[PDB]
């Protein structure tokens, strides 16, 4: 037993990370088949980022200006193009380590693993969630751009995130692998502020089910509630509204534990209104919202890849 | 910026995980060069675990009784021996993916990454600490035995843990890669209880430095203290005593931030005596103690492998 914030094994993605340098700027790229994907602001200087015209900046870049290095070995760039906010660098060699993969655009509230990299080299792996304001709370230093987020289903890597930007408030913004930012953010160094960071209610409920499964159950009470009543409290506490779709997704955890979803909502309601009173749940003193119901089922059953 | 509970990239260890089956019991083994390491209780039935005599049980096992499978391919076992609480299975093929590696026995308070596996297949990666009572708090289901914990220094994997047991209280116990349990635990299904789970004071202080570096500093105050005074409070709150050795290890974080170590101790003292008052530090409502000073420096600087 036990329940931990767990990332996917990163080996399959490690084999895809390369370094990309354009002029004075170095960041990471993702090498799949014979294409390397990276943030288009690899072509920008620090000065350019204040007001970049990417189409004009790109005119001055040729294939040989994109230095792509896989480990100690250089890759030959035979073509390049811009798609939304990513560059696709065509190389003359297909990555021999390419896994089965897909590109996916995830919804707010979904979780994924991040492989933080610098200079094409992996530094660490950790679990994130796409927040309801379309930021993520990661660990990204200068040079981490082009690090990616992903999920694995058996043997297929679904890439869903590429890192592009840190907002002045310390949260992070990026794109899917087609180059489209999550949320309203842009790859300009300007005043863009995140909206309310609402809590992912369905994920909190999943995690309470995980706690019950793993022994922590002091928060279970004698009450129930309704969706509408619960959501009156959810709004007050900046929780996402809970929908019938969410209730349906929690069904399997409800069945495993015998605790009806609305009963667990009543437990969550009391936790919101009364606090933890100095107690903990699965080693946490706040309500964790970066485990999905699918995450809980997966970890509690031992799915492998 | 940002600070996350980060594990090492797991690729190098993924390439070493195999399945080991003896009779009706299947768990994981670690394949390095031409040796597979696994828990000796792979030879036990559930009944045997109540009072096993491993030397006697092993007499009935031959090389061909240890079924070792690497992916879809079977390995040939040409010898076996027991060393403390692990078996070493000699196979006729050296693992072609063997990384540079070392075996290390870690001290309480040191952290490491765990690659949770089932049937030789990786499930997920997460960060742990060797607790002061020589347990770890992991995520281990039936079949996870033989999963390992490790650190990476550039290109060399230092293996420090192999999973063997879950105590009735839900915490976990295991060995180094020479087969010696951490702490007083044994591979018998009996009444063994963990001692006090004291908090790793030096790690909490490291994490407060990480918070300051990453913007969270409301807990900084106008006070200082001394080692002896601080430790009077540490004892009351079941914190490890802070030593001059610990102060020395925190020196580099002290220098980066300009906050003297004893000043940070005074901040921690007030946090212990007054609580968080409903505030958070790096997204946590309790004081995190599973980041080492070396972890903080590493993550805040972007070390790669
Ligand atoms: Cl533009
Ligand atoms: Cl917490
Ligand atoms: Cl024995």
């Amino acid at each position: 037993s036990g329940f931990r914030k767990m990332a996917f094994p990163s080996g399959k993605v490690e084999g895809c990370m390369v370094q990309v340098t354009c002029g004075t700027t170095t960041l990471n790229g993702l090498w799949l088949d014979d294409v390397v994907y990276c943030p288009r602001h690899v072509i920008c200087t620090s000065e350019d980022m204040l007001n970049p015209n990417y189409e004009d900046l790109l005119i001055r870049k040729s294939n040989h200006n994109f230095l792509v290095q896989a480990g100690n070995v250089q890759l030959r760039v035979i073509g390049h193009s811009m798609q939304n906010c990513v560059l696709k660098l065509k190389v003359d060699t297909a990555n021999p380590k390419t896994p089965k993969y897909k590109f996916v655009r995830i919804q707010p509230g979904q979780t994924f693993s991040v492989l933080a990299c610098y200079n094409g080299s992996p530094s660490g792996v950790y679990q994130c969630a796409m927040r309801p304001n379309f930021t993520i709370k990661g660990s990204f230093l200068n040079g981490s751009c082009g690090s990616v987020g992903f999920n694995i289903d058996y043997d297929c890597v679904s890439f869903c995130y590429m890192h592009h930007m840190e907002l002045p408030t310390g949260v992070h913004a990026g794109t899917d692998l087609e180059g489209n930012f999550y949320g309203p953010f842009v790859d300009r160094q300007t005043a863009q502020a995140a909206g309310t960071d609402t809590t992912i209610t369905v994920n909190v409920l999943a995690w309470l089910y995980a706690a019950v499964i793993n022994g922590d159950r002091w928060f279970l009470n004698r009450f129930t509630t309704t969706l509408n009543d619960f959501n009156l409290v959810a709004m007050k506490y900046n929780y996402e509204p809970l929908t019938q779709d969410h209730v349906d997704i929690l069904g399997p955890l409800s069945a495993q534990t015998g605790i009806a979803v609305l009963d667990m909502c009543a437990s969550l309601k009391e936790l919101l209104q009364n606090g933890m009173n100095g107690r903990t749940i699965l080693g946490s003193a706040l309500l964790e919202d970066e485990f999905t119901p699918f995450d809980v089922v997966r970890q509690c059953s031992g799915v492998t890849f």
